[PDB]
């Protein structure tokens, strides 16, 4: 129903970003966390189809058809009000057991919210800024070639636009604030979620049964219709052993959203260091230890860097100077076709 | 572009989850689900108790006693809630929907000349370093008139500031009544139905006061608390997007103002005008033109403090 | 069932009609008062999903089940004949209880008939005319521009085709008559809805109630049948509420059809008082105050003007010799850019 | 339900597939491993639509409709705590019965997630590899033509920058890593598949019965209710039908995995050596039989070098060479067309 | 390209008949149809008889005894008959599977390259002729000799005969379970189910025996005999297939013999080898190559018995 009709859109939406934008962890972190909870609820709906009814409550023998019908509706809407158990003390929290598949639903939009919100907020942007700084190096290595081949042709500097704009935007603390905000929302979702599935699996292994009363209004002083009926819910113990499943399941996943939350621990390779092998690229190492856009910027380059032309053929020209031949960089320079 | 960062937002929440709301609750009603239950004696057989069922369903409308209040009170309410909502929908995509059929194609075909005119005078700048850079070794701002004229218009305002208000006004009524509805449906889900209406009247085997009780009112209050807490946490919204010229933070031409061919204009609208509106409408859209991004990146560098001369960048640059 | 099916037909053919031939308001009307009919056709199918069924009549407890489900449907095909109410005279007019959502689907399919008549017989001359007056606008503007330029060169008339054109359309009356025609059935067709639902709210308040006697052809000789079932409807109120929805509805639509019919008045702008700046352009102020067809062509065109480029280059001299400024029209002129 | 769903969502991931970044012996097993338990547990559900309930418990002739009802639900809701059976010992773990389709589910996913992660981890670096050896062996061909048509125009070396970019990928270690640990997951995941279905065909041959108590919370003191109802499981036998079907096919599929595990034991042809026969590539046997990522991309060219042009008419010159005919290679290599 | 005129229709028919008739068994369950159904006493309530109807519905697979014959008998196969031929179906569509994801890569193009060849040496033959007219007025056979390499090497014909063979079986294993099955579903559609396994064995009320019945056999047994008569006729089809070199009754090749630019090689394959598949392959492939069509419509002009020169007529075709 509702999650069947839920999973086409996240699903059929997800299948839209496949075809930049995002990263290698947080995607499956998304794509998990909002899955697998979709995944079980309609599961538990075909349960529902194969056997399954919320309450079954025991009426006496002298009850007809309608009559057991109607204390069976009756006790499934009284227990919103209150209902005691004779196991237990006066009352208890019950409704959750109603509720329950459709918590995971709330769940589930609030853990999609953010990487939308992110969508609509830092797409724009960092796919331009991407672009911009692709070209500029596709062009400065083309650069390099027309200065190494004049050069040879002789014997038989454009201003760094790119690295100024890498440079002022090393400055700025907008885009990180965002991928910050937008991971911080996620995790305390999921740690809600964490504690919400913890208490219900704490809740839902003593307290399914009943003790429903039916003389309300008018049958008070009845002497046919009994005082209580030994009501009791049905479908608590899938619901327990789903909570159970989705709990274990974002305890794994938790440490991964805190490991990638550090956005400067992640970088662990400088894609920049080949770039510079390029004579006309100055040497700048641009580690940034800190909170910075550019440490997210070298981030999503990592990523986006084969995409680029220049990085593979660069990257020959470094291990055949490596390899201990002592052959001159002009000779492998022209060596190298024209992008 | 005809749209926004915010209003789409709130056109999509707010539309979007009483329709989620009576999907779930239909969904319930497949599980397990029947509105109304009368209890019937044990004599009456299957059918007399189907059709007591059904004529307490029907008789909510007329009138029906409860027997813990006074004389009566308005109970079908509780059958029509899933048709208010549908109502509550409509009337909330109605606003966008005029919007899209009447101020798109304006809107579109304004946007896209303004921004051709900005690229072409962009074009024009380069052409003119250029060629006084050669000799070493004015096209009238169409565009800056154009906004300049908006300024004095105060239509496409006027119908942007009609749906924000008309939305705002329905988001308020769905509050109130979903409030109303959250304050009945808290004591009056019970019922007592009387059944001898037309020739029963003088028999003798019925009895007189079926205690029926409607089944539906939980879900129903439950989904009414949750709508008016997300329409009230949502109207702020709608408030603060109403106030067309605060929301113009930044001054995006003040960039193209860099240019040499371009005079220096600070069009800052402070007033309700057509311009507010089309400032924040290219505050947005700006990203589309490849002429801003060349053009801020050589503010920056002149920013820096390097006394490189503004023609030495120019000619640095390609033709878009 | 058959409203779901209709709703799909009218909103897909409708999707169709978003990408001229139209009018900002009439679209409104056609598409509000053949949404709301079936969508609340829709509420009422869904309805008969959680709960209903048309009729309801009291067996008395002899009878077994297949008996009673006998009286039950004979009673509901009897209402089509007659049958009298212990509160009333006679008899009443009970088939409407049975028919209303087929009534609803009349109406829809009624209001839908008009838009899509005027599409086979407007949108194709309105086009057609509309593209002609547009590129000939474009091509006097581009001789225009032409004609200063050549001008300024020395110092350092075409027939108006589109012109002559619209003056004989100025004559003919055929588009008026068809554009006014279809208005006019669909207010009439408004009108009816109207007084059938006014008619069936007064109806529906009193009479769903029933008297069914089931002693038809061998059962009048028969003794355990007893004579009347007090039958009852039961989804009269559902359709009094939808009733009432869409009778207030039409009622606030129906002004709205009323002040779209005066096609004259419509005309609140003068677009062509804008391409008279043009100097190419002879000065003939357009302000026809009578039913002619130019009158809807001067509608359908000022809001089809934003397609056309002269217009918006266009406005923009005009109101620079209105700033004040003593610039000269020939060094605007020639400051304008080819289209 | 979710397994209609879940076919139709995996079976569609599957199709875009078809149109490199895979292989004929790991596809098939990424396919069968999911494909079938889908299968079977739709069929399953397909099963309980002609006939089928999952429990079925025998209460006495006095109870009636409702109250049999409300046994065979609670007694449906009883078998998570505890229930005993009259012909084995206390008691036993029955919820499997229960949950069978719902770990059939688990593992499909389970399964699917390795062939994902190196979609997402392994697809783009290979795509990127690929296209700029196989534009290197494009280009190096088109040379040899060059050099040699040149050479007999006079009778009437560009460095090799993708052999070192091979010499260089061969001491890296991390595609290799990526790869084998998806297959080793895969094979992990297989495994605890088959030991799970061998138990449980194990359990699902003797414990299909039941004795259920209802005097839960009230009816302790009851007298009409009886003590023991006799009730029974339903859908065990094809539970156990599909279980042994799934471990058998399972047990057949292993073997397989366990084989394409040895990435350098695959590399039976020596591709490459086709290549070696072009005067201007240098004669190295790119025979890795260490575990290095030039393993891995020699069995990937080995599958996609149909795909590249040169080497059809390549291959052809050598068996030329080998039938014996004294023809130069120039007048052979002059007599191919470029490509 | 990549399929066969006979070989297609038979893994078409073989797949498509046993799902269309399991499709239908489905299918008549929705109008009338229960697997099984027990006669139990009259004193036994609806849910009891329910009960007892599963009960002898998944005790089938232990065993239950029939008073018209032995001890016992194989009943499940009642059970699992349409989900066998499911089975059945899944591994007949697994060999053309294979195939097309083993054989269809190398055969498509291998047959690209000899078509672009046997163009090129249709076009260079023209050259050669119009040169040889206007004077009035060889480059090395790589496609040859390619397929006589091709000739010595026995890949394909492998995995394309083991595909056959692998149907064929599956093919056999079917007619024969089919056949056994239909043999059992003529005598043994009833029971004699006990329901007193637990708890009932000392009760008293519920009788020993209930004479259940299996109501699903008959339907299943015309769907069995069905499928066995369609897979004995197309048997012989796929037997007849398994013959590579015999199939090859046409040789396409000589036609492109005619050209003078082709040497003069009858590609005859009489052995088991790729050729005789690549000429199969080839045999249907050739109306896509345009140089056939007017070739052979050259010899027939020259079996016509017009002293017409080649050369004459070969001017008098244009260039493809
Ligand atoms: C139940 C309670 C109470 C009642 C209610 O409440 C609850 O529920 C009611 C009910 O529920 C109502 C809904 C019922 C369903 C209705 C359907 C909807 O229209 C349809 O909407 C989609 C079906 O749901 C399809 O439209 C696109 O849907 C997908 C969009 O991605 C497809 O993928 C494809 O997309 C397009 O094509 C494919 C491209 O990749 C896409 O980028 C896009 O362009 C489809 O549209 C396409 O469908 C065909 C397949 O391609 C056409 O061929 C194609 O036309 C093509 O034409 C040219 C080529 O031939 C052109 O070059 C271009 O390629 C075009 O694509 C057409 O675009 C379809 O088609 C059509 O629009 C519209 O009636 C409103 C609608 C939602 C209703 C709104 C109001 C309700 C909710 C009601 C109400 C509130
Ligand atoms: C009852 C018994 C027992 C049970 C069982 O047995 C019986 O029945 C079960 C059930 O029944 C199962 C089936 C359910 C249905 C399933 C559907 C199938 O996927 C679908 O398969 C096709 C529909 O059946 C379509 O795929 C292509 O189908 C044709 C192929 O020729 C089209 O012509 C087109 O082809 C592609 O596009 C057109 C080009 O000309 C082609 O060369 C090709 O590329 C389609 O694919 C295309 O469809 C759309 C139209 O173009 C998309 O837009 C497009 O994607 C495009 O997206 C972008 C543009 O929008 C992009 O730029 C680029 O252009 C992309 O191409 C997509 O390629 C469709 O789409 C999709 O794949 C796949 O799940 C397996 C499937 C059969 C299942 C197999 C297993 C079962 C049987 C099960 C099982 C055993
Ligand atoms: C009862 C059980 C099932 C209940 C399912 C309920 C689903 C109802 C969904 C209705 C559509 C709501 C969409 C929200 C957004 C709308 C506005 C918008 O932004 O996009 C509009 C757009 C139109 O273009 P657009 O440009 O506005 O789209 C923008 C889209 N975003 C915001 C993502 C960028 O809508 C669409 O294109 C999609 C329409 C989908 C319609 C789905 C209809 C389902 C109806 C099912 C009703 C239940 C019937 C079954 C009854 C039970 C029987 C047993
Ligand atoms: C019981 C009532 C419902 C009965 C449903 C019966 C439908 C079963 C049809 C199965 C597919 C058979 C297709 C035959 C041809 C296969 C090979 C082929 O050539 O094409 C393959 C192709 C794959 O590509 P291809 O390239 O091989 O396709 C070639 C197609 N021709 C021959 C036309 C050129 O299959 C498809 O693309 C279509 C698959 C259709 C699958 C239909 C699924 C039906 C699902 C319902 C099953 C029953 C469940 C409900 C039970 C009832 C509950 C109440
Ligand atoms: C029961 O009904 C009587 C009238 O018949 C009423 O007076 C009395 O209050 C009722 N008893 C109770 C305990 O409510
Ligand atoms: C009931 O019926 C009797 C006669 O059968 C009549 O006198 C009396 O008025 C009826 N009761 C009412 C309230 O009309
Ligand atoms: C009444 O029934 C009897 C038989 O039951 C029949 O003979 C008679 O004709 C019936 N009355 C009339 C007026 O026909
Ligand atoms: C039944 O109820 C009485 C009190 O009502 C109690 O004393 C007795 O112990 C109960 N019997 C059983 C067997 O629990
Ligand atoms: C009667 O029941 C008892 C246990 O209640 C059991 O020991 C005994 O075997 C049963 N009698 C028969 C004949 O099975």
């Amino acid at each position: 129903a509702i999650a069947q009709l839920a999973t086409e859109y996240v699903f059929s939406d997800f299948l839209l970003k496949e075809p930049r934008l995002e990263l290698a962890v947080d995607k499956m972190v998304t794509c998990i966390a909002v899955g697998l909870p979709l995944l079980l609820i309609s599961l538990a709906f075909a349960q529902e189809i194969s056997i399954g009814t919320q309450i079954s409550c025991f009426s006496p023998s002298s009850f007809s058809w309608r009559q057991a019908a109607f204390v069976d509706s009756y006790c499934w809407a009284a227990v919103q009000q209150k209902n005691s158990l004779q196991s237990e003390s006066g009352n208890l929290p019950l409704w959750l057991h109603k509720f329950f598949p459709y918590i995971l639903l709330l769940f589930a939009i609030l853990l999609y919210l953010p990487p939308l919100f992110w969508r609509f907020a830092a797409a724009p942007h960092i796919c331009s800024d991407l672009k911009f700084i692709m070209e500029e190096l596709d062009k400065v290595y083309n650069r390099a070639i027309k200065a190494a081949k004049s050069a040879r042709d002789l014997d038989m500097f454009k201003y760094p636009i790119v690295e100024q704009y890498l440079k002022t935007k090393k400055n700025s603390n907008n885009l990180i604030i965002k991928y910050i905000s937008c991971r911080l929302l996620t995790l305390i979702i999921i740690l809600l979620a964490c504690i919400y599935l913890g208490y219900y699996f704490s809740l839902s292994s003593l307290s399914d049964e009943f003790v429903c009363s039916i003389k309300s209004g008018i049958l008070r002083n009845d002497s046919t219709v009994p005082d209580q009926f030994q009501c009791k819910l049905i479908a608590v113990g899938i619901f327990q052993l789903l909570s159970v499943i989705n709990l274990v399941v974002y305890v794994l996943l938790a440490p991964v959203v805190v490991y990638t939350l550090f956005v400067p621990f992640r970088q662990k390779t400088d894609v920049l260091k080949v770039y510079e092998i390029l004579p006309t690229f100055d040497v700048l190492h641009f580690k940034s230890e800190g909170y910075n856009d550019l440490s997210l910027y070298n981030l999503f380059l990592e990523e986006n860097i084969s995409e680029v032309k220049s990085y593979k053929c660069l990257k020959v020209l470094e291990n055949i100077k490596s390899s201990g031949q002592g052959i001159d960089p002009m000779l492998l320079l022209t060596n190298l076709g024209m992008i």
